[PDB]
């Protein structure tokens, strides 16, 4: 089955050579100026709580799975073995880190193959 | 304002290193195998009627736009001076072309500041 990838990374670092879709999530809640968030990431209670606050942060999420759901039908069976989603912000830690770990939770509970890849905290 | 830059690009050439939005159509319709069209464009006729006869490629023009005007106003107002959207296919001549030209007419047609580039047609 189409394996979906779901990557955080950032944009000062490049764009993942390996992407089929590219969201830029720089519009959403900052959270670099909080100097108790800056040191930690996307994965951490905090961070998503300080995201999730937000009425726009879970519109995001539902959104974004929405528009992939027309077209994964049509992906399931496009010669492919892989669908990669790369979410992005400045510096790919904070905002980026959980959306896609949303995307990737979400796609998880309908039964699809996932995979997680944190681009910046891998390093 | 925020210019919108509608880039079509082709995959096989890597991703645009300035696009913001990456949106993958290898999954449309392909003219690749009919010869009339192989050595053709997605700015010529004969291609635009191949695509447009599906509806799934109207329906990917409406949703990606109607999906990318969920951010618009976000975006508009993101210390930003551009906001890129890629579409890619493998080589851009044909697919990305038409879809990114479809695209940049449709938010012309709303008032935006827009322009379009073929990354592949270029060369």
């Amino acid at each position: 089955e189409l394996t979906m990838v779901f990557e955080s990374f950032g944009f000062k670092h490049g764009i993942p050579i390996d992407a089929d879709y590219v969201f830029d999530v720089r519009f959403l809640p900052n959270p670099h100026w909080d100097p108790k968030l800056r040191p930690m990431t996307g994965l951490d209670k905090p961070v998503a709580a300080f995201l999730d606050r937000h009425t726009e942060v879970h519109n995001f999420i539902y959104q974004t799975r929405s528009y992939l759901e027309l077209w994964l039908p049509m992906l399931e069976t496009n010669n492919r073995s892989y669908l990669t989603v790369a979410i992005g912000c400045t510096g790919g830690k904070h905002r980026s880190v959980y959306i896609a770990e949303q995307l990737a939770d979400y796609f998880r509970s309908r039964g699809k193959n996932v995979q997680s890849r944190h681009r910046t905290l891998e390093k």
